[PDB]
């Protein structure tokens, strides 16, 4: 019963998802605004956001119990990660805020890690971007572990396997992870034990990191603060001598 506002106080402005809205709350703050379909489940179906509070993940503000249903949250200047990979800034990006940007997340997921919290869905798709290339934990068997997409164990480790998959999307601005396979010949060629080569010019260092979080058993998968330390102490500690090229 806390979070409660009145419906007069937000203003929806332009949509986005399909839905999702961009607004203002208390004719001030900029908001992001999740609307329920009254529904849809639709009272299901938000306490799991209010549990959870953190600086790389997004922020729940505030609600709308009785319907139509209302979500109202922290809104990301610059959207999906995987349309930013892809599109205008795509061409630009280099390897110095690319493991950058890989670190913060791994952040996130840090908290998410000590919180005994699983996201089960990690990918770019699901990351969010803002001004100074900030991105954040917001909210498809090639981006899931083998333990998951099988037998349904998802568990934080297999969040990390998704992690390495996003590693790759950094790396090649953005493509489908596996590229010209189709999800049936991708799990059984990750069976037995195929695992992507290193993109063009990605540095062999950086491709070992991908290759540990995509390790057949669970447990030899690193955590998320190793994860964090390892991309935040990069260009210092593995490659000192690394060298701008054509693409990064
Ligand atoms: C049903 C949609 C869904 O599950 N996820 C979703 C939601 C929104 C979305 O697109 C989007 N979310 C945004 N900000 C958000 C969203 C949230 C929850 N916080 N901040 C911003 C945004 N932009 C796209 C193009 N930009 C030039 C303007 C901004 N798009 C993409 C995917």
């Amino acid at each position: 019963d806390a979070w409660e506002i009145p419906r007069e106080s937000l203003r929806l402005e332009v949509k986005l998802g399909q839905e999702v809205w961009m607004g203002t709350w208390n004719g001030t703050t900029r908001v992001a605004i999740k609307t329920l379909k009254p529904g849809t489940m639709s009272p299901e179906a938000a306490q799991v956001m209010k549990k959870l509070r953190h600086e790389k993940l997004v922020q729940l503000y505030a609600v709308v119990s009785e319907e139509p249903i209302y979500i109202v949250m922290e809104y990301m200047s610059k959207g999906c990660l995987l349309d930013f990979l892809k599109g205008e800034m795509g061409k630009y990006l280099r390897l110095p805020q690319l493991v950058d940007m890989a670190a913060q997340i791994a952040s996130g997921m840090a908290y998410v890690e000590r919180m005994n919290y699983v996201h089960r869905d990690l990918r770019a798709a699901n990351i969010l971007v803002g001004e100074n290339l900030v991105c954040k934990v917001a909210d498809p068997i090639k981006w899931t572990a083998p333990e998951a997409a099988l037998y349904g164990r998802f568990t934080i480790k297999s969040d990390v396997w998704s992690f390495g998959i996003l590693l790759t999307e950094l790396t090649t601005k953005g493509r489908v992870p596996y590229p010209g396979m189709v999800n049936r010949e991708v799990l059984d060629q990750v069976e037995r034990g195929y695992r992507m080569p290193c993109p063009p010019e990605c540095p062999e260092s950086l491709h070992d990191l991908m290759c540990q979080c995509w390790r057949k058993d669970p447990e030899e998968r690193p955590t998320f603060e190793y994860l964090q330390a390892f991309l935040e102490d990069y260009f210092t500690s593995t490659e000192p001598q690394y060298q701008p090229g054509e693409n990064l």
